[PDB]
């Protein structure tokens, strides 16, 4: 028997904080269902690098997020934009959720996509606090190694942003409204003061440095642990081994093998939930007050859907007997980045030393930049906004070896073990395309729900008059044009690359080798001599260009089209599956129902400007305040921190 | 309340003859379990052409077994031998199983596979009845429509075939040693007999044909439906709308949507069964007698290792509490097979009479034949009976248009659009690479356990001398070896085409487009110039043959690894989880225990010679007989059959 007036189903980066910080303040009894034990003994997720495959048994190295035994594997349904191909992308399965399994990056977000994007009540100004809280509850750290590479980079961000800054254009990608005339570039030189990307007042939109903040901990022997939400959160220090809480905290309970179902729901009021432990045996919990979804963006449609609010006529269609709130706005807007990869070659004798200094340790986790970038200038897809506000558009990545899948290393050629070789990543942070999600069957929490998401899809003509089948055409492509331009924005960087190396005190030539080297110089010249409307041609059939340089270009179009779709990345930053006005209020309230709400990630309304963790944990802080009433979470001072074992 | 002496889990190819013929032929009362309504009423699982996705919304184009609703969708770990993809290969959800969305296809399986790898009691004279039995149940129809195309291949087929049975070696791919000199091949002109494929006595182990037996029946109206195990054994005419039992058969309940999560299990006795109905709640059920699984392949060690039956060590690891018996080898030796693709184009103006007769029926579903071959004269894996018996190594299969995947398609250049190309296809039957199956967490089915399936691996070296190593890369690289010669023994059948298009009223050229022609031409010349030891070229660095023509054999052996790699598809015939002599002895019950048994196809100790779903109807069949003592069903007589409503 465990009757509790607060019920939390899903310790992840956000039941965590909402658990600990809400049995803080306040004496009702909070239980939290996880279904997954506590990893605090593993030496595979404490130790950082034990991200990359240290402790792997020799026949089954696969990494954590590939491990059924430690990660919910959802495979999504043939991506009709992609050749039909089916992507696993996973939900961490332990308590502290996709944070014992993460990359651990640090991206706040900017400040302009919550006051342009959020509700009323969402906006920077209204949140940022709770950004410091969850910041400064980790603590995380910089890089703790230096690189030559980075020097290079900078100066030359620096030298072509200056010739951005004129030429009067307002749009470019590397222009932040927020500081003026001068660039927003580090400087690189003896003591350079840092520039930091998470700053307090949300000046930095678009900015470039020379690391990340990465969430691990140095110990006193030496050793550098993972820093995630599991572990500063609900700790043996914080909860007992039995799951109980200690002193404060004595009002907690914690269970741990415990897979939740459905909400047993009388009237329109939530009553019970039921869930399924090791030993095969259904257990009934009793709700008096509040329950909490932070079951992650995939899994929480579902058990909503499950309980019976969703689409009735398809609800009814593949059996689910008891119907409560008929909304079909559940599980829709999915969103999520992608990320296509480039790399580089160095040409020359002695190019060791300019690739020193750059192997993966704890600190950076072999991220070395080198920043965040903007709208291109060619780009047709913009807000209206985008003249007197800065966007957050690319997020730019360096990193060490070759990036690409084994089958496009086979490919093209270009192989893993040879040493002049770097990859260079535009993560795409607005990403166009949007997905959603249904379950199957009404029996049990299944692995595989139907998940839906197409990215880069095509345009088929009509016999519509040109001139008013346009507009239909930029929307489809959107993701397609952002990607190109994302090609073009690194291969531009490169010649400015030359110019530094060469007068910093350095013999080496930087080519991009892939994509080839000749099919991006013609998009260079197709941009720069085709303007505005460049994109008119990726439809041959309406541009009515029959010259042979218009057949050039558009054949040159079709081949780079390809790259994107194979060569690249998606991301695991799902969100928006319940979103804020679709499926719940601006109090996290299920529409339809007095006492159920949800606060993971899944209640975003829009993407924020970055990695999706500390937009998670900052949902579950805001909503600690929404339960209990008054702000105790956004009044705490700085240095109360939780203590760490 | 539902005690009952009987108790199937899962109704599947044999679950549905089992529970049918065992309340025929007693009075204990059965109950079939199975998770899954029954699709009588869907347009897009009676209808034959619906796999093909005739009746699919426009917005959710997927075919069945990519459906969530129709499928189990049980994705496997990274395939360290193909690039690291995991592929999603499925089990049907209804009753009847996969062959609720299979391709409906009859081989039988050879008379020699039986009598030369399984064990005592399992030959093929103790086991005919019954594979008689089920297609006297189903009643398969042959092609209704001829061809041009199968007359070429066929005149092409016997005309090698001629000069194979001179030449006296005696391994030969189209050597049959039942009949003797004269081919095997079906005659091609007026009223020729057919020559049958499934024939009783199991002379045909390698013959060439022109129709296939595909499991579906016309109606009196003209319209053609499915022939499944779900449609013939558990009707409206023998199940009631309640899953009741009819008169003969009233000592039979079904329960349709019954997950079920593992076995009570007092002592080493089995004593109850719980499962989860679409409700959400918990039930048990009573056991008398006995215990069946038919789960399938992937998932019956799940439930056998849920249950307590497994490694003691790994399931104490993961959380199961209760232990019963400790059998390390529950879920090891998973087979499968594989299906490389080969296609070729047809150069001429007026090719469309060549390609004529060629869509897909409902009566051979784009299967226009077009034998079963045996072993190629230069492949160094083969058992020492091959010199006196025929085994089966490759089947041939002939389809209009492309099939290879999308991806490929574009890399190629060759498009679906065009009408002057056509698919070749020789599946690997006796597959050699070997995997395993566990489970990840103990609280529920869970869809995607962890399966280890490794195919196209390659060899690394050592310092040993070449001399005592070779017999290791051998083994190690079986499966290359057999696909490159599939692609030769194809290859070696155009040019026979060529002289019989010629000399039968067609002037057209045939040649193989994919992979490169001159690819293959390579490979045929370095064949005829290497003998026997041509595959110890796949490994460069101990042939010590540094002569450019050795340095050209090798890269194109390297070049040709990569097309099965990626332009095959590997197929649904999952089997041998929990094989004879592995997991259960003889009499199909399992180690370490007295009352309970697994009769489905991962009981098999070697995959069939073709299509597995005769072999799994048939184990089912003969546990019938096994459960009740004495033979009833092997000695039915053939006119009396199931009938249908
Ligand atoms: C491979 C990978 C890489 C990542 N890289 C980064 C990165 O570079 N930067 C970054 O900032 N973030 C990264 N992340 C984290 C990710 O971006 C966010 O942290 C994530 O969206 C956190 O959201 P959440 O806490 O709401 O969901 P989760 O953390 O996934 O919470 C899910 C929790 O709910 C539980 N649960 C689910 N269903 C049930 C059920 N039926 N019953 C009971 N419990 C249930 C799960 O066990 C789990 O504890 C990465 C994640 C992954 C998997
Ligand atoms: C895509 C595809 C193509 C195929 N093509 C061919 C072909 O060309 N030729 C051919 O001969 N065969 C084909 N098959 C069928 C296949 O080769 C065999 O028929 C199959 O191995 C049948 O084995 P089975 O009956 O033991 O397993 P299944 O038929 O898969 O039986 C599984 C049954 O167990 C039930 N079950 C599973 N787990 C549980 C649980 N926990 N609780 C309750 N019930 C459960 C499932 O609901 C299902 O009813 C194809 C199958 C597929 C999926």
């Amino acid at each position: 028997n465990l009757e509790a007036d607060i019920v939390i189903i899903g310790a992840g980066a956000a039941g965590c904080v909402l658990a600990y910080y809400l049995t803080k303040f306040s004496d009702l009894k909070i239980i939290l269902l996880e279904a997954g034990h506590t990893h605090f003994n593993d030496p595979v997720v404490t130790d950082p690098m034990g991200f990359f495959g240290k402790y792997n048994p020799p026949n089954e190295n696969i990494r954590m997020s590939q491990n059924p035994s430690y990660a919910w594997q959802p495979a999504l349904e043939p991506d009709t934009g992609a050749y039909s191909m089916r992507n696993v992308v996973a939900h961490g399965l332990a308590v502290g959720g996709s944070t014992a399994i993460n990359q651990l990056n640090y991206i706040v977000g900017g400040r302009t996509v919550f006051d342009n994007d959020w509700p009323t009540g969402w906006k920077y100004d209204d949140i940022k606090k709770y950004f410091r809280r969850v910041l400064a509850d980790i603590s995380p750290i910089r890089d703790g190694t230096k690189v030559n590479l980075t020097n290079t980079i900078l100066e030359s961000m620096r030298v072509l942003a200056d010739q951005q800054v004129s030429s009067g254009v307002p749009v470019d990608f590397l222009i932040n409204k927020a500081t003026g005339g001068l660039p927003n570039i580090e400087q690189t030189y003896q003591g350079a003061p840092i520039v930091n990307l998470n700053d307090y007042e949300g000046i930095n939109s678009v900015c470039g440095f020379k690391s990340y903040y990465v969430g691990v901990n140095q110990l006193s022997d030496g050793s550098y642990i993972r820093k995630y939400a599991g572990n500063t959160y609900l700790n043996s220090y914080y909860v007992d081994s039995n799951g109980f809480g200690i002193g404060k905290f004595s009002n907690l309970r914690v269970i741990s093998d415990a897979v939740v179902d459905r909400i047993h729901f009388e009237g329109q009021r939530a009553v019970s939930v039921t869930y399924i432990d090791k030993k095969g045996n259904l257990h009934s919990v009793k709700v008096h007050k509040e329950v909490e979804i932070c079951s992650g963006s995939f899994f929480t449609p579902t058990i909503l859907q499950r309980s019976g609010i969703g689409d009735f006529s398809y609800l009814s269609s593949i059996g689910v007997p008891d119907l409560v709130y008929n909304n079909p706005l559940v599980g829709q807007g999915l969103r999520n980045h992608y990320s296509p990869i480039t790399q580089v070659s160095v040409t020359g004798p002695d190019a060791a030393a300019f690739l020193s200094n750059t192997a993966a340790g704890p600190t950076n986790m072999s991220f070395r930049g080198a920043g965040m970038l903007g709208y291109h200038k060619l780009e047709p897809n913009k807000p209206s906004n985008a003249g007197s506000v800065t966007y957050r558009k690319y997020e730019l990545l360096v990193t060490g070896g070759v990036a690409i899948s084994a089958d496009q290393q086979y490919l093209s050629g270009i192989s893993s073990s040879t040493g002049n070789y770097f990859a260079l990543i535009a993560d795409d942070i607005r990403f166009a395309p949007v997905g959603y999600i249904k379950i199957g069957t009404p029996n049990f929490p299944r692995d595989t729900p139907k998940i839906f998401f197409n990215t880069f899809v095509n345009y088929t003509p009509t016999t519509d008059p040109a001139d008013q089948q346009w507009p239909v055409a930029q929307k489809t492509l959107a993701p397609l044009i952002s990607a190109l331009l994302g090609y073009d924005a690194i291969y531009q960087i490169v010649q400015q690359m030359k110019v530094v190396a060469v007068n910093a005190g350095f013999n080496v030539t930087l080519q991009m080798a892939y994509p080839p080297n000749d099919l991006l110089v013609e998009l260079h010249n197709g941009l720069n001599t085709y303007g505005i409307n460049w994109w008119h041609y990726f439809v041959p059939s309406l541009v009515n260009d029959d010259t042979p340089a218009g057949k050039l270009f558009a054949s040159t179009l079709s081949k780079l089209s390809y790259y994107p779709r194979s060569g690249a990345h998606l991301d695991s930053h799902q969100s928006c599956s319940c979103s804020i006005g679709g499926t719940v209020d601006t109090e996290l309230k299920v529409i339809g129902v007095e006492n159920v709400r949800v606060t993971d990630l899944s209640a975003a309304p829009h993407p924020p400007g970055g990695n999706t963790w500390c937009t998670a944990a900052m949902i579950g802080a805001r909503a600690t305040d929404l339960i209990l009433g008054k702000p105790l979470v956004a009044n705490l001072p700085p240095e109360d921190v939780p203590v760490f074992t």
